[PDB]
């Protein structure tokens, strides 16, 4: 019941460029115990490069769901986060990946769906992608430099819910 | 001070040993990066210079240009007061084993000593080897599922990087 809680939480990745980014997410995934992985119009997939970083997590792109619009991949959720590369400050505040994973733990209970939204590596999510995410992430990095990969910035926000359902459990 | 704080990441070494995949080297390179670290060193890297370490290390070519390469893990840390390596889920006593945020706070209490910080990551499956454990001082495991528990070398990084990022910022309360 504990592992089945991680099952819920949808990886949604938006016009992924790179097939590698969307197996080493598959992988990222994999490593922390999540499993469903959603693709919103990839650019190349399948594709070998995908397979490749998944690095024996093929299970997650085997199952992964391929959709044509943000709209469907949310189908369902219970709440929505997203994280992109492009986030200007005008409309929402941002939470970092710590709070990020308590409130996606908090939207597990009673069988709640999560979604982790994830955008395009450099052009990020669109303003009509941004109003679908209740919340919106920003991984703190150094303003002075370039944004994370996609697959380093899901295993972060992975990372943190990992974290955060093990102190749960008192492990 | 408020310089010194500014400055202590310049003071943490990023070594990776015996890397497999250049394109882990750049993606390893970019992790360190973002979070404003920039030293790297490479004990003997299976294919570097390279360039699918270049093609993955987008906005961090400055870090493959500086990079140390060396032949053994002892060259790596010569100089520095603290040595933290990754390892397995299971301790090897009596080597503390702590996870990516106890590691973090470790190494920003050498920091504000004005220590030198080694941070080492092993081969892509087979890790470092006992010889290569008995270096450190301390042992990190990133928690991971422990039916799928190794991560991508440049995800570790990443893991790693983004926990000391995160102390260093509460240090200077930001």
């Amino acid at each position: 019941f504990q592992s089945m809680m991680l099952d819920r939480i949808r990886v949604v990745l938006v016009n992924t460029s790179h097939p590698g980014n969307i197996g080493g997410a598959a992988r990222a995934m994999k490593n922390m115990g999540l499993s469903q992985l959603v693709l919103v119009q990839p650019e190349s997939f399948p594709h070998g490069d995908a397979v490749a970083r998944a690095s024996g997590a093929t299970d997650i792109l085997d199952a992964a769901r391929v959709v044509d619009t943000l709209e469907e991949a949310l189908s369902g959720c219970s709440v929505v986060l997203g994280t992109s590369a492009r986030d200007r400050r005008i409309p929402w505040p941002l939470l970092d990946p710590r709070e990020c994973a308590t409130t996606c733990l908090e939207h597990l209970e009673a069988n709640g769906e999560v979604a982790l939204v994830f955008g395009r590596e450099y052009a990020g999510l669109t303003n009509e992608e941004l109003q679908r995410c209740q919340f919106h992430v920003h991984i703190p990095s150094d303003p002075e430099f370039g944004s994370l990969n996609l697959a380093a910035a899901v295993q972060v926000l992975t990372y943190e819910v990992r974290m955060a359902w093990l102190a749960a459990q008192g492990k």
